[PDB]
């Protein structure tokens, strides 16, 4: 695998993929984290969208954002997804790094904006950040993240279009709706355990704005968890020999 | 951009686009505002559809109504959407104004009908109208509306069909389901802040029937917010150079 | 319009359309009414699927059942839908009557089965039947039903395929998912008012098994309401000149 | 029907179908059972995803997993589905048995993993296992399972693609989303009665890990129920003469 292919010299489009990933990840974090705070700060019992509403916000936004960005960047919005595709040789090392930089920067800004708009409740209620919940230990959280990310990266490899790519690249287009639903499904099982990471940029962004020691102690789980899940899904895609 | 193109002299279809936008916006306001009142007036705790149900009503109706009207008018049902497309040169100034007139008239009637059917609870519970919620100030509400409308108008520009248009026009057909989901997603994050406007006609219609001074004080947010969000999404569509 | 066309002499397929409508309507009533009783009989607060879950059951089943029956019968599962299409000249008088007989018989059986399986709670909690709720009067209920059925029959006329028909007929295939969502959307607004009819067979079936005088007093609303809504949607389809 | 066809001598693909069914069923049980435990163990009233969230987890995962596995194995993830298709002569006896072995093994592992990750709450709250709920007797549970499985297997026969098959087989591809929704719809009606089986491997897996005498007493319902539902749906598919 070289570090880069001729398609990274199409600098106009490469720039635009990066921007697309950047903005999408912002949008992602803003809408989802704002749904979290608004639910946690509600005084009325059942006066909110509930944990259900919060799972839809994550799944729904991924659907919407992959829909919008699949023909521009490939619609990753998530370093573990970019990592998995990189393992499967669909992304060069150079586009992979440019993508995770964009995704993490975008993630920080979105959580940023959510704090700007409601600082009080943002800090009081966890700041949207991921961590090990009471009653589970680290290895459980890690297993949960490995397996949840496997479910998302396995759906992504089935959602790849074998013939169509993003503008001026060989990066596959992705069917937005199954991927969105997998995100949704994994939240309904994972919110009680880690809040659900399965997206290192989404976990990184909330750690950066929330800035708590508890949160940062846990943060390794949400890189290693997902990256391992991603790698096991790549291994599986290649072994059920199907790209 | 001229004020009008030869397709506005196809008066039969132009008339029918306008009617289509008018009725859709009625339908929109009636179903969504009626879901709001029915939830707010319920005596049982969790005896309602909840804020979740209320977000589906907005997202779902947009999906249904864009589905029905995309080949007739282009399926805008929302002046900020018509404004955005106008900025992007997909709509002439003349069809744009005819559309927002239709959308606002339709919006007033739908909220009208919801009051006709349940006057007591309609007035008692906020009348479905948008405003700045306790604990947020005006600039926050405005930011929330800018960004929420950006998410909807960004999804709309990705949902445009580059080859197919509404009857007897060059106005693009739109993929109803991503647009509906974006409406849904933006509510789950915005209902606690402004109730969610992102649609000047939807905010205008509830202000007109509810008629409260509090509500009218706030009403500028729900024109300026969305129109700015719309303009920033147009700017972005044109810069990620993709119509 | 003759009373019947040569396609009603294809007796094999005509028989099978009727059976298809019959069974679908059973399935419809069984799953939806069983979701109602199971929710109403739950002792735990928020221990149920909620009014939200109940709206999905109606919308979801319509989606599933139109999906299954659209190429066999046209996927009506609802006399107001069959009535509307009949008005628009897509169904002969003879197939229309055969369809509503099948739909009402099927509806009675499904509610039948729900009573068979849980007689205690079935009778105690309203028996799934439609009626005017406390705090609304008859004209409101009727308006609600007119307009809710308009929303469903308007979505159905946009969901008609202009080129593809059900086996051995000129009855149009229907896009199941927008129609299902319209059913869903109309429930979120109507459950507090009448429980939502918008389907005379669904209202007739629950009236027949529940058998209460209150319920039967109201039952005219759920024929006249929907049939009027259906007729206004046909009138509109023909005037926005679009079959 | 012979016991096997030349397509079971394509051992590479046959092996891979089996693995695909195996892993999918694991994924299925892990995500769904983990959503159950996380909901049942929550201390806050409405602090969970609710019975609604739990129904989405089952429906959603089936959608996601049929999406991923339809072109590899045919996307059954459920012995009653494999049984039904076997009755309809779409699956040989030999692939049918290999599939249910894979499905049951996979089911056991998924519930396995859910216990590994949260042993305390897993055992305390029912272990995700199916059984007859208080207030219903065995024949009711059985009827509920017959009919619920009929709804799923009837949707599956309408979701079969008549022209496209899984890799190196004559096993039909299936439209994932109607099948997923039917699973969802059947839960909203059945969760109060048996928890919803309609999948012998899903019931078998939770019986094996939970290991309770109550649960095992009931377990016959969740084989006989679904297999009968499946057989009645096959009979119906063949009689509404439509494969």
């Amino acid at each position: 695998a070289p570090f880069f292919d001729l398609g990274e010299l199409k600098l106009w489009s490469f720039w635009r993929a990066a921007i697309a990933e950047f903005i999408a990840t912002l949008l992602f974090l803003y809408i989802t984290v704002a749904t979290v705070i608004g639910h946690s700060k509600e005084t009325v019992v059942c006066g909110s969208v509930g944990l259900l509403g919060i799972a839809w916000a994550f799944g729904g936004m991924i659907f919407v954002l992959v829909y919008c960005t699949a023909g521009i960047s490939g619609g990753h919005i998530n370093p573990a997804v970019t990592f998995g595709l990189f393992l499967a040789r669909k992304v060069s090392l150079l586009r992979a790094l440019v993508y995770m930089i964009a995704q993490c920067l975008g993630a920080i800004c979105g959580v940023g904006l959510v704090k700007a708009f409601m600082k009080g409740p943002y800090n009081q209620f966890g700041g949207g950040a991921n961590s090990v919940a009471l009653g589970y230990n680290k290895g459980t959280a890690l297993g949960a993240e490995i397996i949840g990310t496997f479910v998302l990266v396995y759906t992504v490899f089935s959602a790849t279009d074998p013939k169509r790519s993003a503008r001026d690249s060989h990066v596959p287009i992705l069917a937005p709706l199954p991927i969105g639903f997998a995100v949704f499904m994994v939240h309904l099982a994972t919110i009680p355990i880690t809040g659900t990471g399965i997206n290192p940029a989404r976990s990184f962004g909330a750690a950066v704005i929330f800035n708590s020691n508890k949160v940062w102690d846990d943060q390794w789980i949400f890189w290693v968890g997902p990256f391992i899940g991603a790698a096991v899904a790549a291994a599986y895609h290649q072994y059920v020999l199907r790209a």
